[PDB]
């Protein structure tokens, strides 16, 4: 992954409610291949399901999303995975909730 991207400034604090890696897609309710938005922490499905997270990106401009499958972070603008110390809080909480 990239060690940095200019959109990490948009990563927001984790809700103290925490993360639910089994939360369904906010639009279609699928339990498959969801992503969480690291700006507003809405959960939407990936492009191989119904593409609701890509739609969310298009209608919000929010850049960075985290996979509830493998905890990788995707930037829609950079079209790359990103990993940085700024993502470690969210990844560690997601990992604890998942495993
Ligand atoms: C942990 O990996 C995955 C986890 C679950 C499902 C698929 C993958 C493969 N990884 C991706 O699908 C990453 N990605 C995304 C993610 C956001 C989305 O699915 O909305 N959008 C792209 C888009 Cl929008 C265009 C081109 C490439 C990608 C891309 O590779
Ligand atoms: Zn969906
Ligand atoms: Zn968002
Ligand atoms: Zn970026």
């Amino acid at each position: 992954p990239l060690p940095w991207c200019p959109h990490l400034v948009a990563v927001c604090p984790i809700p103290a409610a925490g993360l639910d890696v089994t939360q369904p897609c906010g639009d279609c309710g699928t339990i498959q291949e969801n992503w969480v938005c690291l700006s507003c922490y809405q959960v939407y499905c990936g492009r191989y399901i119904n593409g609701h997270m890509l739609q969310h990106h298009g209608n919000s401009g929010h850049p960075l999303v985290l996979s509830y499958i493998d905890l990788s972070a995707w930037c829609y603008y950079c079209q790359a995975y990103v990993h940085h110390q700024a993502l470690l809080d969210v990844k560690n909480i997601a990992h604890q909730n998942k495993f």
